[PDB]
């Protein structure tokens, strides 16, 4: 424990922390500025060593935390999303998609989780989803009941917005943000389905009172 | 209560639970798939034969509740809607409309019959609904009075959005979903009559007003 | 007080209120009615008497119930409402504008006075409009302020939005409601005002939050 | 405090601020004229003239209430801004840009600190801000990594709406109010990126759940 609590000094020091952070905000405001085609023609490739530097620094610190916790680690769920949020930065810049090359920015989430007070605003509002699922099982059951029933009733000649299970489904969930609902979708498929409006209303009476009941449920239970 | 009491520990027995609801959870990835023309083709017929088994499977489990139950049985809600939902899904494939054959899918229902805390949500939430109806009928009587106006004031020269008491209806109902309101039918409706505004703006104040005091009176009331 | 407490006791009696509630709601139902072009082609002359039937009646009710109450009446929020609701019905069909002739429809509200739990809600209702005067009035002048500079800033290219104080009252009130804000005034104004989002989205924070705290100022100040 | 006290007891008056809430509301309403052309050239010059008296009238004003406060002046809110906006005010009518000449409409907000209870409002809002810092951060950091994601996703293709850090930012803000967001932004971008949905209903979810999450919060706490 001698080489240990030597590294665990470090780990748990002030200065580490600072340090990362400092990183986070460091790297953060590069890749804000590494999203200027002008700038990426002259500071080009100092950001793109710049943010090999942090990777690496992160990666060590991510092996440092690993030796001062190790199992308690695998169970902290904040430490747990800095491990996946590494990794995928960790990637090689090229194959598969370019999709990894841009989830590399979800590194600057270690904000919230290398900040106190974030890791308290954020755990707050989780602390609520699981009181939901109640909730969350009925509304998706009713989603998929009507998604069903809209993609046999409107998906032949309107392919576009119904044709498919998952078109229909994003369609229903684009009718509950009530975005262009009438305008954009019920009226034009009443040109062909003069009763349309009974499979839409009713099901935006639904969607909107469990929304409201939802949140009234939560508001009021407490104080 | 030989054959009675025999049918009833079954009935009432976790198995004919379970098996019921596995039938539903089944029934209803079925549905998803038979929704796909590729699998309509590929598996199709299966499919069918499927589902006329469930309905048959769940007709002999409603009679078979009807027995353990009998009077008792037409009185609880949550069984009358399972009651209805396999009637529905008897009406032969054939003749009328196709609709009967759409609404079956609506047996995906049971899912919320057949489980507890779904019951209890679907009942908490429609508990509300009586500690309403009476904004409910102000606001019914409030749209009806309107809808009547907008259509002797603008049906003539905008046959679409008000040319009849119920399409009245209909845009008044966009109108308070807020959605197009303004570009949509206002702005429009103003460029022959200037004074619309005049019409709409305080329809739109009542009506949102009173949705607002509405949500208001109930978590206020939980306090 | 002979004549007087002979008529007090027909006015007060329970009679006369159902029947003038009657007549509300047969009426009502006729006005649906007479909004069918077909419906009117037929019964219409018949609608047109019983609804000169019904008024006059209404006339010779709202003159009862002076005797009975008299001063008492012209300080009576519900009988002040039809009072004036009548009087406009009586205005000859014919002369000035049609309004009138439309605003008509507006004794179908006397269902609200013509009956209690009506006249609870509504009550309820109003009880809040005064407690947000405070509010109501920071509001307009936000309002003001800023329907003033947008007319001064936008409306000599885009006149259509804001070439007039009141044109300016009108978009601020849709961009306030959220309605196609972006897509249809910013976005298209920004083609020309490269900073007019400086202008419109602080005023959406502003007229958002204080709607927000608005409303969440009853809910808190009661339970 | 001989001059000291003969300027203090006439700022300290009644007149002297009932006379200074006089102006504002006189020329609050001929800034409301000075909107129409027509009156700017039937009795334009005049407004014109009565405008630059009302500034001096308050660079005066500001001066004497200096005198009787000094340090405490330059330390109170409501004086800060009286300060700044009269300054603004001041700055000649050409030179620069026009905006600090629409600017100047600005004054009429010092009906809001000459008024009590519009103090009291402004300052019953104001009051929650400081209590929201911890979520408004959380947001704009999530708002910056996604603006982004989505510049680097959707720029190269979609120019207008995310060819920018800025563009990404305006379009973002666009999408939480959920104006236009399916059929304005989304579905076209889903006619070159099929998965697009997945960025952002994600990104509506967070969105919306915070901002209910933050209201919550809000009226929870006062109970």
């Amino acid at each position: 424990s001698h080489m240990y609590l030597r590294i665990t000094n470090i780990v748990e020091s002030s200065f580490f922390t600072k340090f990362i952070i400092y990183l986070i905000v460091l790297n953060g405001i590069t890749m804000g500025l590494e999203t200027s085609k002008t700038f990426m023609q002259s500071f080009g490739v100092y950001t793109t060593l710049f943010n090999q530097i942090v990777i690496t620094i992160f990666t060590i610190e991510i092996i440092l935390r690993i030796y001062v916790h190790r199992i308690s680690f695998f169970k902290d769920p904040w430490s747990l999303f800095d491990f996946f949020v590494v990794a995928i930065s960790l990637v090689p810049t090229s194959s598969g998609f370019e999709i990894l090359r841009v989830l590399r920015v979800l590194r600057l989430f270690r904000l919230v989780t290398a900040v106190p007070q974030m890791r308290k605003i954020v755990s707050a509002l989780i602390s609520v989803i699981p009181g939901m699922l109640s909730v969350i099982a009925l509304m998706t059951l009713f989603f998929y009941i009507f998604a069903i029933m809209a993609t046999q009733l409107f998906g032949e000649r309107f392919p576009e917005w119904f044709g498919t299970l998952g078109e229909s489904f994003y369609t229903l969930f684009q009718v509950m943000t009530l975005e262009s609902w009438s305008m954009g979708i019920v009226r034009p498929l009443m040109e062909v389905y003069p009763y349309a409006w009974v499979f839409f209303i009713p099901f935006i009476f639904v969607v909107t009172f469990v929304m409201i009941n939802l949140v009234v449920a939560i508001i009021v239970d407490a104080c």
